[PDB]
């Protein structure tokens, strides 16, 4: 089907639902989301504002085209590649120390780069980190904002106010403890999910993960507690002890602190010079054969 004038609808990729396209005109395959004009919650156009805001920064997926198409509110996107979950997944959940730590580096400066753009992104996840094809295959890019807020004034840079009794919006796995305690998120929670997120790729779970409950509600319950019980010394027992520090660095800080990135990179850069490692871009799954 003819969406805009110059891209091809092909079939489904997964999850609206995304589909593999093709920019006839360019001979480049696309992304494609499709939404439909009459949903209860229309969230594409306003997903799509913020994606054009952050247009230019590295890693961040280039809008190819907006409009609306029969039944359809669309956007278009250069083609990537599979996620960091999928990566995971196709690695048999194990990741090596250097593959972490080339990813670390890039996801905090995309995280970075998100809040200078005057927003919090608050669904930091595996799946929400795309690795590139061909040419970018070495660039990891970040996706969807469909939970992403801003947290200060554009001109004013005037911080949103400390807010209570709320509720958890994006995945309770890497939910910092400040959103399980209902707090308003900000940069630090951004922060801390990612270090999460890097323990999860260390240990191929983390342990509040896969806990029962008879109710959803309950169950986020039990991983709240679950975190709040579990030490940082333990959650990072058995590997380097950045990954502890950059753990805790998130947690103390304040709410409208601005974060020292550049101090977190450096903390894993360092890491990575003692342990003779090189900036390479060979990820794990570039050895596969
Ligand atoms: F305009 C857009 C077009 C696609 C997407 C998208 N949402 C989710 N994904 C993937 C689907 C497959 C599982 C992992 C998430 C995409 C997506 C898929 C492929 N290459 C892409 N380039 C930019 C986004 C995207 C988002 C906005």
């Amino acid at each position: 089907l003819r969406v805009g004038n110059r891209y091809r609808l092909g079939r489904k990729i997964g999850s609206g639902d995304i589909y593999l396209g093709t920019d006839i005109a360019a001979g480049e395959e696309v992304a494609i989301k499709l939404e439909c004009v009459k949903t209860k919650h229309p969230q594409l156009h306003i997903e799509s504002k913020i994606y054009k805001m952050m247009q230019g920064g590295v890693g961040i997926p280039t809008i190819r085209w907006c409009g609306a198409e029969g039944d359809y509110n669309v956007m278009v996107m250069e083609l990537l590649g599979p996620s960091l979950e999928d990566l995971f997944n196709f690695c048999s959940r194990k990741f090596s120390l250097k593959t972490v730590l080339l990813l670390a580096d890039q996801m905090i400066s995309r995280i970075e780069y998100i809040h200078s753009k005057n927003f919090i992104h608050r669904d930091v996840k595996p799946d929400n980190f795309l690795m590139g094809l061909g040419k970018k295959g070495n660039l990891v890019y970040i996706i969807d904002f469909g939970l992403a807020k801003k947290y200060r004034d554009a001109r004013t840079h005037q911080h949103i106010p400390y807010r209570e009794n709320k509720n958890l919006t994006g995945t309770a796995r890497y939910a910092s403890i400040n959103t399980h305690l209902g707090i308003e998120q900000s940069r630090r929670d951004d922060l801390e999910s990612l270090g999460y997120v890097l323990m999860y790729f260390n240990l191929g779970s983390l342990p509040w993960q896969g806990l029962k409950a008879a109710t959803k509600r309950q169950k986020y319950e039990r991983i709240s507690e679950k975190k709040m019980s579990t030490p940082i010394e333990v959650l990072c027992k058995g590997y380097p002890s950045e990954f502890a520090t950059y753990l805790n660095f998130c947690r103390s800080l304040r709410f409208d602190d601005k974060p020292d990135y550049s101090y977190l990179r450096q903390l894993f850069r360092n890491l990575f010079h003692r342990q003779g490692f090189s900036y390479d871009y060979v990820f794990d799954w570039n050895m596969l054969k």
